[PDB]
């Protein structure tokens, strides 16, 4: 199983299919796909856990990566059995996701707290509780609840995409701290990011 708050499971939330790959709601997939390429972790088909998953070394630590293939609002149907099967406590889990309540180019590491309306996190917290770590990747808000679907299932304009991509790249450089259990230092250094 997991050990203390050494992060050993990194989840990216999103929807499957080419038609969703470039949409804001897949920010978590963007982060975990780029992390897997950085460290040479193979993301392979994982039908048992309704996902794509990998395992590999990050900076001397054995780490698992997970992308649910459930559709966003059913993400817990992947994350919960996967984390339970590998005996990974929530304290050792990082979930990367899009954050409506932050600007594009803002990124924050949060421990605990609610789903803030996020329909993927809404499917996870009832089962494992809130005490996992989250990489909140700012995507901006479209300005009414009725518009949230169209915004998160939209492809951001190039300036916003550039801002998100820079924040994501910054966060990739801080994963070494997280897998080492240095959550306070990682939180300080991630949350300090500015695009310009």
């Amino acid at each position: 199983g997991s050990h203390m708050s050494n992060i050993s499971l990194i989840v990216g939330l999103g929807n499957p299919g080419s038609e969703y790959a470039q949409t804001r709601h897949n920010a978590g997939f963007w982060f975990v796909e780029q992390l897997a390429d950085k460290y040479g972790i193979t993301l392979k088909n994982d039908p048992k856990f309704h996902g794509i998953s990998g395992r590999g070394n990050i900076e001397g630590h054995d780490v698992r990566l997970l992308l649910p293939m459930t559709y966003m609002n059913k993400s817990g149907q992947s994350v919960v059995p996967f984390s339970k099967f590998y005996q990974i406590a929530p304290e050792a889990i990082l979930i990367a996701h899009d954050e409506l309540d932050m600007n594009p180019g803002v990124i924050r590491l949060k421990t605990g707290g609610g789903h803030g309306g996020h329909n993927g996190l809404r499917d996870i917290v009832p089962h494992i509780g809130p005490n996992f770590h989250r990489l909140r990747i700012g995507i901006g808000h479209p300005g009414s609840k009725e518009r949230v679907s169209g915004h998160v299932l939209g492809k951001a304009p190039s300036n916003e995409q550039s801002l998100m991509d820079g924040a994501i790249d910054h966060a990739l450089s801080k994963v070494k701290l997280l897998v080492q259990g240095q959550v306070p230092q990682a939180m300080n250094q991630i949350n300090a990011y500015k695009p310009a």
